[PDB]
């Protein structure tokens, strides 16, 4: 079973002996520190609150096991057993911590406070930064959701330019990163952060997380279609790629089907196998059930352009109202290899260059969507800004001489709306002057209880694009 | 509860309809495909076998829950309920799958077979690639342990060059990546992969994983020392950093203590505070309990050099047998900011340039050790190479025309020792000819049971450096 006493950075175990004596309060905050990615999607905190932080998290057995581990881990008896006993006795293992946070899904610019953490009991001053490590890990669902949303803007910009609308926008970027993530739990968290912006996913784990921790009125927040992998094709034999294609498109004739065709020669399959041999099986398919050709190798941009040109001369192409070329509705293309935010831009710009509408293309990202993200990307940091010693509250902060970009904020923080509708974080407890609006931060966790929740439907509404509004 | 039926890629649910009819066997393998990092550390498979694959992994409830989700996920009823009921009824939920693998800890060059997967029942041909996604996720503990071991080589190369020995080599790279990872499960897996090569860790979660899934004769596989964070320093006020330093070095006067000093001015803390104001507290410290100054900002190389040069002219410096400068035993340094495999090389080379010994320095790595890694780095892949249809077995493979580096192996594979004592992967069942030795791959999983295990002590022995041997 998970033990929160074993879920922190090792050196934090020795931090209760390092704070100034007579300290009754430790007040820390979280931010995507300033110095692309100018605005971030706040999401994932609620998951951590329910799974790891809420309820009775401290027992007699967990204190003992922690004491035994740290005894050997440090070769010394540095462990605030007395501090963890106080929480067990006076609060029945419930954490005396108050967490205020901006509503999940909210798109806040860089350099703003996203959530604040403080203790509600003067004895548990050390508890504030004990749970830093576990709260910092919300950087990942924030980063995934933010980067997925930035890719959505690119998709939206080019789709509108070449088609005239945003039809099927939330199905332009599919999640392939189940096998590409570091762990099972990661896949669930990551896929759920992608579903904030899109509806297409293959990481099944992300569905159960949302249903349990957030919830949707629809049965599921994500969907998928029958598709093929290289094994289901190559197992027929190198001389039976046509038999493989025909068997698959017939098994799924009334539903959308994606077939990978780069097993031996992607350009041969499209022109000869799809475009001649099995051309009769494609032109008969319904609009609601087209064939989706999936290339998986070569230069991403160059392959897509070459695939389209091949299909263009083997299938009746129409020029849309915007002047861009569109395949017949029974044939689409999905690029699911080596696609991140950088190459996504390069591809759709290349398609616009060759007068190809974005209607023709769908994208699949794996490690680039879920794994190729760090905490340095959005500068997600957790710092202390306020403490009270001897009954005197002082404003604390870090300010390295060689790096102004690592400077922290001072005093009690509060998020507000500017007169121009933008955001502003007030420092030094200036929010109590009420020269601005009400503090946007709502208490979501207090004394071991989740005090405010958000459904996944609310998060989707909050994280909408401006072009969609 | 974990559901293996919900732990696969979405499109893999529809794959049982796509294989050629009368398919009795699906035989797939795993490799760190060819075309630095020329040899990889095999590790993490045993964890996935025990936690996810072994025992009764199929129940009536899990089959129903999977059916209900996939029904809504696909808006249709494509789900091999008959296939998952066969396993439940005939094998009591136990997976009829045989997995052969190279002993964990083994350092195998790129392009070799690490493990193989096949079905032991002709009815469960579709089962081999269903569990691809979960077995592929072993890329992470492999990639971490490999990249960690590569950094160990660099440390060993310079430490030996500048000290004459390798004393304390396994404490030169400390894990800080608990807050830098995507999830809790990741933190445990990653830290355990780093502990294969080092003993310095702050990610507590990794210890419980090893004890449960691998085990060591020593109480714990990892260790840590009392250290300070920015909050435990700044809380004293900006005008009382000296009082902060003094209080911490006194609380831990008999044990090694690491104190961060980049809060306001790193170069002032070393020369004025450590080097003048509190110099008397440092020179009295034991050799087994020194002060470890920790910078955390500015250019990693430039900061370390300047810090060392400062400490050089405030504290008595000795010159070892190798001619490299050495701090007194009661004074050491640890750089734990922006340290990956690339910058690590830059720092130690810079230290050798300025006649500084590696004995003086230790390194802390967070996101670079546990997060800044993808499945692309080592080209970890899982492809089918052999199937049996209509009684006849055929050697299958993929071979993209535009990318020769994605070509897969053919037929039944086996790993052997070359006459020169190196590794080689035999294809097309040439291993049965027995022109080489016996197959080095051991059966580690069969019909739901773990048939072979390795302790973390064996894995550590197998992952030793050639310089250590
Ligand atoms: C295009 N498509 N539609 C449904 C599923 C897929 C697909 O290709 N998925 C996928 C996931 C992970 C790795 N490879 C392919
Ligand atoms: C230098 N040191 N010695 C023991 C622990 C640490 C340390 O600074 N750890 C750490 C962990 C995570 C983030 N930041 C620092």
């Amino acid at each position: 079973e998970f033990n929160i006493l074993l879920a922190t950075d090792s050196y934090k175990v020795t931090h209760y002996k390092q704070y100034p004596p007579n300290t009754s309060k430790v007040y820390s905050y979280f931010e995507c520190r300033e110095k692309k990615y100018e605005e971030t999607v706040f999401y994932g905190l609620q998951y951590i609150l329910n799974k790891y932080l809420k309820g009775k998290v401290v027992t007699k057995e967990k204190i003992q096991e922690a004491k035994d581990v740290y005894k050997e881990h440090f070769q010394d008896d540095v462990f605030n057993e007395k501090g963890w006993n106080y929480i067990l006795e006076k609060y029945d293992g419930h954490l005396p911590i108050e967490i205020k946070a901006v509503p999940e899904g909210f798109v806040i610019p860089r350099g703003n406070v996203l959530f604040t953490v403080e203790n509600t009991d003067p004895e548990c001053y050390w508890l504030t930064n004990w749970i830093e490590t576990i709260l910092v890990q919300s950087w990942y669902p924030i980063t995934v959701a933010t980067n997925s949303r930035e890719q959505k803007k690119i998709l939206a910009k080019y789709l509108l330019e070449t088609s005239g609308n945003l039809d099927g926008l939330e199905y332009k970027l599919h999640d392939f990163g189940y096998r590409g993530v570091s762990s099972q739990e990661t896949a669930g968290i990551g896929a759920s952060a992608h579903l904030v912006n899109f509806k297409g996913t293959d990481t099944v784990a992300g569905l159960a997380l949302i249903k349990k921790y957030y919830g949707t009125k629809d049965p599921v927040p994500g969907y998928s279609v029958p598709a093929a992998e290289h094994s289901t094709i190559t197992a027929w034999g190198k001389d039976h790629e046509k038999d493989a294609f025909e068997h698959i498109v017939t098994q799924f004739s009334s539903v959308p089907v994606s077939v990978v065709s780069d097993s031996y020669d992607i350009y041969n399959a499209c022109e000869k196998i799809w475009g001649e041999d099995l051309r009769h099986l494609i032109v008969s398919r319904s609009t609601q059930a087209p064939l989706i050709i999936r290339p998986d190798s070569g230069n991403p941009l160059d392959t897509v352009l070459k695939v389209l040109e091949i299909l263009g001369k083997k299938f009746p192409v129409t020029e849309n109202s915007k002047g861009y070329k569109l395949l017949p509705p029974y044939l689409r293309v999905i690029q699911g290899d080596g696609v991140d935010i950088n190459t996504l831009q390069e591809i759709v710009e290349g398609m616009k260059q060759k007068m190809w509408s974005i209607e023709n293309i769908a994208f699949g990202s794996g490690g680039g969507l879920l794994q190729k993200l760090t905490r340095d990307l959005l500068n997600c940091s957790f710092k202390c800004s306020y403490v009270v010693t001897n009954g005197l509250g002082i404003n604390v902060f870090k300010d390295p001489v060689a790096d102004p970009n690592k400077r922290s904020k001072k005093g009690r923080l509060s998020l507000h709306r500017t007169p121009a509708g933008n955001f502003v974080t007030l420092e030094e407890g200036k929010g109590d002057l009420e020269e601005y609006g009400q503090d946007l931060l709502h208490t979501v966790f207090k004394n071991g209880k989740v005090t405010k929740s958000y459904s996944f439907d609310e998060i989707r509404k909050n994280a909408q694009l401006n072009i969609e509004l």
